[PDB]
């Protein structure tokens, strides 16, 4: 039904922007923090059918969800955070949400020229994230 049509392949992080910020937001400690942002994730989308998936693999962790867009479903995060995520197109932006603890963030994948550019928002900070196709 090409849904997610762009979004889906293989695609390598290149640049990073306020994302120690971020993590300190979210909650993670130090030294999940210093080892995560070195990581280079490959993220791999597919699509089947009304199934999303995204995976993750770096030298740190691989990570993988499938989700339906729309229904809410239960994510461990890549900094070991439990959480309700639901996942929807809005305008053509895979918006994400994670709730946990009384706390939510909210991640958006966008199709920008050749890149898949990822905003990620705890309270007032905001990372950037931008891939490439691997
Ligand atoms: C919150 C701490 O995250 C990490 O450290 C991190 C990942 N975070 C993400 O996949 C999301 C983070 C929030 C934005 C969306 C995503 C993005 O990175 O594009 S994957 C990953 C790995 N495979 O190793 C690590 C180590």
């Amino acid at each position: 039904s090409h849904m997610c049509d762009a979004f889906v392949g293989t695609w390598k992080l290149v640049s990073s922007e306020n994302f120690d910020d971020y993590m300190k937001e979210v909650g993670v400690g130090f030294a999940t923090r210093k080892v995560a942002g070195m990581a280079k994730p490959n993220m791999i989308i597919s699509v089947n059918g009304d199934v999303i998936t995204i995976k993750s693999e770096s030298t740190f962790k691989n990570t993988e969800i499938s989700f339906i867009l729309g229904q809410e479903f239960d994510e461990v995060t890549a900094d070991d955070r439990k959480v309700k995520s639901t996942i929807t197109l809005d305008g053509g932006v895979l918006v994400h949400v994670q709730k946990w603890d009384g706390k939510s963030t909210t991640i958006k994948r966008k199709r920008e020229d050749d890149k898949l550019v990822v905003e990620c928002v705890m309270k007032g900070v905001t990372s950037t994230r931008v891939y490439e196709r691997a």
